[PDB]
RNA sequence: ACGAGAACAUGCGCGACAUUCCGAAGAACGCUGAA
């Protein structure tokens, strides 16, 4: 049952990347299912139901004007095409076919308003009350166009789609991405039925492009990777958690293929552990949404 | 179990100092009009 999800953000998001000074206008599947598993805890829910049946993508750029998935990495001016990262629905098969032009890249890339990215420069004074200093740090945050929005595509059985609701509804207060619970990050969200999506994803193509940042077992490894482009993404970060540990313990280092990455042979994911000795385990979705094209 | 959590762009700071609404300037010029 897929059903769209679409985010739309009342503060500026934070959505760090390596650092608190930088920003992204989207986060990961992982990113969103940790958010889930939290909410579900604090809800007190069953999480088999994540574990065992969810699928989620990666949040996607959207507009009024189209909704934007990402550039499949197939082999097709290289700068117009290479500046290109997101492709409204409509022109994905285009794109696909080798119809497009770089002009037209140009013009698709220019299509997309996600938002404005902007610094924020806040100041810690915690020591100044102790004859210490002003800290100055910088937080990252992208602010998106009324009209503009984030959007994810979830598929499962009944169960999980409604336990989905509840932790989405109960998500949009706790926020989504980095300081939330200091002024960002507040969005709220829709669930319905996409005949765009359900129709897209409809098609049985020779190629397969992973919608969400996914990694495949050791055994589908080496099947998958057979004729495959494709971009390994680190996937780092620290334990958001007060029962994981006494003080802050980064995650084991987690390396998954990124969204828009072509594989001939199509992989499931599976929810790694990047836990390292804790009171609990640490859950790293790398599950694989794909979309199969024709190229 | 969201490159995450905690974190006041904050503290101090007179839109202020100097600067004549002055200078020149006769209320007086022609003497006529009507019956």
């Amino acid at each position: 049952v897929v059903k769209l999800v679409k985010l739309t953000f009342k503060s500026p998001v934070h959505f760090g990347m390596k650092r608190l000074s930088d920003s992204n206008h989207t986060i990961a599947a992982d990113t969103l299912f940790s958010a889930l598993i939290i909410e579900a805890l604090q809800q007190q829910l069953e999480l088999s139901h994540l574990l065992n049946n969810l699928v989620i993508t990666d949040l996607f750029p959207y507009n009024k004007t189209s909704y934007f998935l990402p550039k499949p990495l197939i082999r097709i001016g290289y700068k117009a095409f290479k500046k290109l990262t997101y492709i409204p629905v409509e022109n994905y098969s285009e794109y696909l076919r080798g119809e497009i032009d770089s002009l037209e890249a140009s013009k698709i890339a220019e299509s997309l308003n996600l938002g404005k990215a902007s610094l924020s420069t806040k100041v810690s004074l915690q020591a100044v009350d102790h004859n210490g200093e002003s800290e100055p740090y910088s937080v990252g945050n992208f602010t998106f166009y009324p009209e503009s929005g984030l959007y994810f595509l979830a598929k499962g059985n009944a169960d999980t789609i409604g336990q989905l609701e509840i932790l989405m509804h109960a998500l949009q207060y706790s926020g989504i991405g980095g300081k939330r619970s200091a002024g960002y990050g507040q969005f709220r969200c829709t669930i319905e039925d996409s005949g765009k999506f359900d129709s897209l994803l409809s098609q049985t193509g020779n190629i397969a492009i992973l919608l969400s940042s996914a990694m495949a077992s050791d055994e589908e490894l080496v099947d998958c990777l057979e004729d495959a482009r494709y971009l390994l993404k680190k996937r780092t970060g620290f334990v958001q958690s007060k029962t994981y540990a006494d003080q802050l313990v980064k995650k084991k280092d987690f390396y998954a293929f990124s969204a828009g990455s072509t594989f001939y042979q199509k992989f499931n994911g599976k929810i790694f552990d990047v836990s390292d000795n804790g009171r609990h385990s640490v859950y790293r979705y790398a599950k694989a949404f794909w979309l199969e094209g024709k190229i």
